[PDB]
């Protein structure tokens, strides 16, 4: 199941060629089209269940596609080529490739709401969350289990129009921001990981980054908490007419409910948590992350790629 | 003299308290006030050159300035608290705390013009600029010199307006493009150190950063060409009037001339060189980089502030 | 197939719980152990070509010991559980846990004689290597095919009576010395990787130490040369009457042939290439790399191993 | 202050040029050499009460011996070249060159008694020593300390004829061993880092390195306790008339008690705190650490040294 890893490898080896080249499409696409490829050379019977959207619109890793060799139980498969391509096209930082693989049918549906509002912290901390409580409640009590006093604690949120409330109450408990232009699933794993810098994701963004974000804390510890965040009317009687309790917490286990859940990450462009691809003569190296909730084993992986053997 | 290093360390932990609070004159001027008390009490006399401002709009650090205990060769003194103040405040990657010292008068005028074009590659390509030249030219020069592919080179570039046609460029030649919001001290030494995945910073910034840039490039290696770059009509004059060749391609040894020349500078936020100021139950880290022309030597600093108690907290790893 | 580097990581936490307990047979009997389990649960049928020994006096990992679940093509299997079972029982550095996998019937036959004379480098000087010259020899052509002064090489050597002249001859050379006292596939792996340190592996070894490097080399690159060792008359006419062509020069290809070959390691004690096993309140942490001869591909993979329970431990800091 | 750095980066970098040639005498004389020059460079007025012994067979920094500019207060000064001249000479691990300075009068006698019974924990565990109490009662309160089972316990001992018995105390508890044939300040330092692999440190050593090592712990925290090991009767009686209770547990401020510490060291080869010295056409990085006991700041310095500019 390690061999998962060569999949975000390859999307990252891919979007690394256009890291700068100020082409989101162009890198977005070369990095769907490697995973696509390297996906279906893999032992194993996938369902796309989060990647470019429908296949209206979507060609490759469409809503329902099927990808795989056609070996094995059938799954749900999660993937984003890169945790926001502008980060990509601007040579930015924290740009991160992804794919999370769970048992058919525990993904939680990305297609519900749009948006979720999203809390997210790690192992030592995560028994304190309360999406519902304020922002100031959830920084002191995760504070004081850190050990860290409320101006040591740094907010992972990203800067959008929607989170002026949101920035003033942290910024009025005294606590540190950090604001990301693109890019929650890396900031989600990297509040859940250990002297990173990050020690809280809060606030709003893509429900499919909530699915993936819960995979991977699946597998490594921590908590994320969501509620469903309804755009308009509209889109809020959508999601009362499809069964959602919006009063509803979703913990982690919500969001992703399989016993055998895979997620992998590669980098894009350096980050808080990988490297990104650098390429050499020889070849180039990758700088990746892999982990599984039944045995919640963590691997680093470095890989050296070898294309070719030159004079 | 590696203790300068603290006036960084002292500057990055005071605005360390500010990152993404939305306050970028709370920020600065905490980490001006920490950095004129630690710069005070260090055995060297210098006058600032290169600090917050002019006497009257600016309080502290101000350009004229006496800085330290009282003893020592009196120097020139450069300083800028947080390269992007607005890094700092947003939260923001390669935010830094800077300082420079070299021999008294040896230091360019930085109230000349506001604005200086400027280019800067590291040693393997320092012979090979002309900043009167297009960018287009110079990545091919600067590729052809280090045996690399155009296409392979990265530019570090300020996201402005007035850089449209420089960014336009640059793509067309196939080189890639690193897009910063503020800093272009940062930009200038990650350009110039060797694996630092940036080839060449571009464009037109400060005055005062393009001679703290320099400052640091005399240390380490490499070289900046700039030209001054008046915003209007009156600033030409203001800047012809006072004798200036606006004509002049200034090279490092213009910006800074002296043979006793330090550099060093602490990260602020989390950046490609400089690691932020990160917090522990205990304390805290800086992360840190002192060079000095006269040896060529560089030094990396990582240190572990107890803020405070001797072992009533646990142990804590590093880098 | 990167499953398999869960084989190498089983035996180093197998024998982690050993480390200094001057055991040598306890510490190699957990490894061999945790290492059958795990290695007949992955999809590859194999035929132990290297292992413990012979089937009566080794009970677990003979020669001719079929391993794996069943299915998959039958290959060549090779593994040293742990490669200086002394430096474990000691708690000594540059232990590790060792596997190789290759195409059924490639790898020299390792019963053919106990010891083998060897030397091992990396790709730059790989055809440079002749292992019937002197060393001094070989030094001097490998130092010049990689531009670097004599002085500045460091050969591996295993300290041994039997390589008094060796060592006196490299040394006499001007060359630099890393004495082990065990481990020489460790030793030939560090030789090969370019930036390691280590220019060269020199000296007698064990015959199985010297294929299961082959094939190390054969994914990474370098090359190493060898000649079969006798120990005494008997052991050479044993050897002669074999057919074994006494005065040939083996290269890697010889003792590892075939073009799908598999390795990979992980540390038991700390070394110059892997951490040890380190322990943490919720777990282990492990230090592999896993090459591939096919590919060309080298990986480096840092483990945590929760032993167990799901966040019920603080998070654990890598590398 | 942090200044006095340079003095073991000179003794590491002498060192470094004799590493796995073989001669003892060649790389330590070469770097009591270039520590002695490089200290009369730096300012401070410091006597050597830790070196390479009497001036009758020590011609440079004999005890006793004046060093530095002249300027300032005068000191205590203990020096250690190489911890372990053989880790030198053989090209093994975690060589180290070592420099502490302390008030004047504040470093323990170290002419004594030639060898001292140490214990050394880090700060977390530094509360539970008692050298008094057998190894076993040391090892399972500093694993409980820790949150480790004693079987996941390291203890740092020389490997000597004399620690047949406490080898074989430590292995019946369950707790592993990492036998060093040399280097117990180095050893000494690790026991008390984090993430070092080594969480204690056991057995008779020398007493001047168990003065070193104190200097260290008095700046980054831990502890050490020791007791004087007289080898003979003779030995045993010297003590005695020289004023010393053999009951005593020196703690780490009997060792050294200033009020102002100072310890650095650098890496000679490499070890499991610093990267031994490597040499480049350019120059040579040398991998540093320094600490102050009256701030308590620890410093990592990574130098990288330009002595040429070459075509
Ligand atoms: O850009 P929006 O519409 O505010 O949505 C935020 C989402 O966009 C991304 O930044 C990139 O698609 C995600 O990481 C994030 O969840
Ligand atoms: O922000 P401006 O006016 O375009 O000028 C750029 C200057 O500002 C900074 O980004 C921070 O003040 C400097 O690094 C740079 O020299
Ligand atoms: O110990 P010997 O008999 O000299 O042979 C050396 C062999 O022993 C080992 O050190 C460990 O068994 C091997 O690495 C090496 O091939
Ligand atoms: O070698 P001995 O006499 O047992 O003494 C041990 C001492 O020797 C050293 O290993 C090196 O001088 C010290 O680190 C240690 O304290
Ligand atoms: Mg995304
Ligand atoms: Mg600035
Ligand atoms: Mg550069
Ligand atoms: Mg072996
Ligand atoms: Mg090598
Ligand atoms: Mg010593």
């Amino acid at each position: 199941h390690m061999e998962l890893v060569r999949v975000t490898e390859a999307g990252a080896m891919a979007a690394g060629r256009w890291v700068g080249r100020g082409d989101k499409e162009g890198g977005d696409g070369a990095a769907v089209d490697a995973m696509r490829e390297l996906v279906n050379s893999v032992s194993m019977r996938g369902v796309v269940v989060i990647g470019e959207g429908e296949k209206d619109h979507a060609p490759m890793l469409y809503n329902g596609e099927e990808v795989g060799n056609g070996d094995g139980p059938e799954c749900d498969f999660a993937v984003d080529p890169i945790d926001g391509a502008t980060l990509m096209s601007k040579g930015m930082t924290n740009a991160i490739s992804v794919l999370a693989v769970a048992d058919r049918g525990t993904m939680f549906d990305p297609s519900a709401v749009f948006y979720m509002n999203k809390i997210a912290v790690g192992p030592d901390a995560a028994h304190v969350l309360d999406i519902t409580a304020p922002i100031s409640e959830n920084i002191r009590a995760v504070a004081k289990v850190k050990d860290l006093s409320v101006r040591d604690m740094t907010v992972c949120i990203l800067d959008r129009p929607r989170h002026a409330q949101l920035i003033h109450d942290v910024r009025a408990t005294g606590a540190r921001i950090r604001l990301i232009t693109d890019g929650d699933v890396a900031g989600a794993i990297s509040a859940c990981r250990p002297h990173s810098g990050t020690d809280l994701l809060a606030g709003i963004g893509g429900t499919p980054e909530g699915i993936i974000a819960a995979a991977a804390i699946r597998c490594m510890g921590g908590a994320i908490q969501a509620q469903l965040a309804p755009r308009d009317d509209a889109e809020r009687r959508k999601a009362l007419e499809a069964g959602y309790d919006l009063n509803q917490v979703l913990t982690t286990e919500d969001l992703v409910s399989g016993e055998n859940v895979f997620f992998c990450a590669t980098g894009v462009t350096d980050g808080d948590l990988l490297k990104g691809v650098r390429y050499y003569p020889g070849g180039c190296t990758t700088h990746s992350i892999v982990m599984r909730s039944k045995s919640g084993t963590v691997r680093m992986i470095e890989a050296y790629h070898r294309l070719s053997k030159l004079n």
